[PDB]
């Protein structure tokens, strides 16, 4: 992987693995947040991050994700190179965006999209806050000036407000706990678990028959290593719409809140 | 990756990625038996493979793993280059073994090693088979002809009897259950799912204060999608652990494991 010539993007390549596919033998969308994941804290590397800022470490101050919006138009296939250049924008006060585009490398062409949206947090006290001129001043020279979306289009999904799916569910999967390979290096649960989990209470026959195309996904609270997840799923809709929701399986505390769209195969 | 000048073994470098390590910044036991998995497959493809040789296709037949026995002296650092060799070895009529050597590639050092033994089952019957000389004629010409092991020393740990686990066990981890993300493109369960949750069960104490070094994991009966798994362990005591993974309900033991750990 490297920054681009003007050093406001990065890009890198990866073959994808025997055990990152399923059962079509192409990247499972888990697969693909986890590569985001990665090319996302490459980037942060390059431009000498260890991704906070001197003045947030001074502050016990973190980015965290608010929302991940993925659209897939072709998973690659085992074996595949995938190529992901990936950029963050300032987003004023309310904090910061990183934007990715999946590409083939053999034929060039957009195979994929997403966007998050990132707040700051104080480490500590699980506090959010707006992003203060200090902190702005030292990450703008890492990001384009004038806007670079991966999701231009005036209404476009990325930015639509989710509601909160009321009980009773139609589908649901009880009782999911996370296990060590579900941490992180900081012994927080990978944001990546999550949307297994919100994927987990749509049906089989769903999964067998269509090819998911897009997933939106709010983050609201985490799920800490000794808690216990429920998550539930309502149709809403030649295409499949889901209403996603995770929540603690004892007080009912939502984790998070989703949609999915799915195309038939 | 690539096979090495004789076409016997076959060689891939990793760089250890963010989500691959735990808390050390080491690249966890679960992402080396995900490399070592996917050099294995790399290798088969390589030489010609849909690991299932022609024989194999046209009576049903499949290898799955026996046992999976894995030392490790350094785990990679996130962001280092990791080079695993591996190779295949006839073992007769009982089946075949996979073994691995792990290097650090800057400095060349051997980091890891890894060893495997596979037998032959009809996918459909579920039935286990000696391997018949067709089958072992058929891939002898993809291994090395004189003995080459991992695990050359005379009664080492990889080829110890582990004994089964007795009632009560002092930690446990009760209804651990596989999501999508633990299933291969065949919708079974994924062979190193089984090692995180025969893990599951040590106390995060032991983890925190100890670096696993050893790992010895019999597999004895798959757990399907639908199923539910206790972990059960016991110090036998450096310190040693005595496994057991079994269903929730009937108590049917789906694999049975020794772990070593030295203090950090
Ligand atoms: C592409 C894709 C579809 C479904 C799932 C899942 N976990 O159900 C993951 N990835
Ligand atoms: C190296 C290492 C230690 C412990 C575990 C675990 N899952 O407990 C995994 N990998």
């Amino acid at each position: 992987g490297s920054l681009t010539e003007d050093g406001l993007s990065y890009k890198e390549k990866f073959v994808v693995r025997s055990y990152e596919v399923g059962s079509n033998k192409t990247a499972t969308v888990e697969t693909i947040a986890n590569l985001l994941q990665e090319v996302g804290c490459n980037h942060a590397q390059s431009v000498g991050f260890s991704a906070t800022t001197t003045t947030m470490r001074k502050l016990h101050l973190i980015w965290v994700t608010a929302r991940m919006h993925i659209e897939i138009y072709k998973y690659p296939a085992w074996g595949d190179v995938v190529e992901i250049e990936t950029w963050c924008q300032s987003e004023g006060r309310i904090g910061t965006r990183r934007d990715w585009i999946l590409k083939d490398s053999v034929t060039g062409e957009v195979t994929g999209r997403a966007t998050s949206k990132w707040v700051m947090m104080n480490q500590d006290t699980r506090r959010l806050q707006k992003v203060s001129d200090d902190v702005r001043d030292e990450y703008l020279v890492f990001c384009p000036q004038e806007p670079r979306l991966a999701f231009p289009e005036e209404n476009n999904r990325s930015l639509k407000k989710i509601p909160k799916l009321e009980d009773p569910a139609q589908y649901s999967m009880i009782g999911l706990k996370p296990r060590r390979a579900d941490l992180d290096m900081n012994q927080h649960v990978n944001n990546v678990t999550y949307i297994g989990w919100v994927l987990e209470s749509i049906p089989q026959e769903i999964v067998d028959t269509h090819e998911l195309q897009v997933i939106t996904l709010d983050y609201r609270r985490e799920c800490q290593q000794d808690d216990v997840v429920d998550s539930l799923t309502t149709t809403t809709s030649n295409d499949s719409q889901f209403l996603h929701l995770l929540r603690l399986s004892g007080d009912g505390q939502e984790i998070n809140r989703g949609t999915t769209l799915w195309r038939k195969k």
